């Protein structure tokens, strides 16, 4: 395994006030980077969505739903608010075997259209990270778009690291 080191959180933004409210609710996936993601031609990664519901407690529960196998699965977790707003950390982090450290960071959103989170994950004692082009839309602008090219690659990645993935109508509507 080589990959690129996630880099210091030094040089990945936080989005200062943050409202956990106006956060809360379906967000596509228009944009996907990082040191394991790759983009591959010849099977592109079809666009999913993340929804965020926040408890209860102020901790987010957060599902994913992805159509895979002509089915779609359900990727169930919960984010523990962390350091500061915009930060959080992976709950019941002993469910998942060799997970040793997750960190959730929300770099960027202006709520009701687009957002930026950084995650950065220790697994099996090599660290991974990446990053998320959140679009409560389905498409997003040439701007906001190259402009997540630009950070991906702020924080090491190529181009062939940072994917977009294709918009699709099953699971998520
Ligand atoms: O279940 C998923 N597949 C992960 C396959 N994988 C790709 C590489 N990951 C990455 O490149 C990656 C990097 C940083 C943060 C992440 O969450 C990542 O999946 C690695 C599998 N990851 C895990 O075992 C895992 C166990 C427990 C919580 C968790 O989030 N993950 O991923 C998955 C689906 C949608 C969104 C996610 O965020 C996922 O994780
Ligand atoms: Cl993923
Ligand atoms: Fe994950
Ligand atoms: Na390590
Ligand atoms: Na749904």
């Amino acid at each position: 395994s080589d990959l690129i080191p996630a880099p210091p959180l030094s040089k990945v933004p936080l989005q200062q006030n943050f409202q956990d409210n106006q956060f809360q609710g379906k967000w596509y996936v228009v944009g996907l980077a990082g040191n394991a993601i790759l983009r591959e031609d010849k099977d592109p990664q079809k666009m999913y969505a993340t929804i965020y519901e926040l408890k209860e407690d102020k901790s987010y529960n957060v599902t994913s739903v992805l159509f895979r196998k002509k089915k779609c699965d359900y990727w169930i977790r919960t984010f523990v608010p962390g350091s500061q707003p915009g930060e959080f950390t992976l709950g019941n982090i002993k469910s998942y075997p060799g997970l040793t450290s997750y960190l959730v960071r929300v770099v960027s959103t202006n709520y009701n259209q687009h957002a930026m989170v950084f995650f950065k994950k220790v697994s099996q004692n090599r660290e991974y990270f990446k990053i998320t082009l959140y679009g409560r839309t389905k498409e997003l602008t040439s701007e906001l778009k190259e402009n997540f090219i630009r950070f991906s690659k702020s924080l090491g990645l190529p181009e062939n690291h940072i994917v977009f993935p294709v918009p699709i109508d099953q699971c998520i509507d």
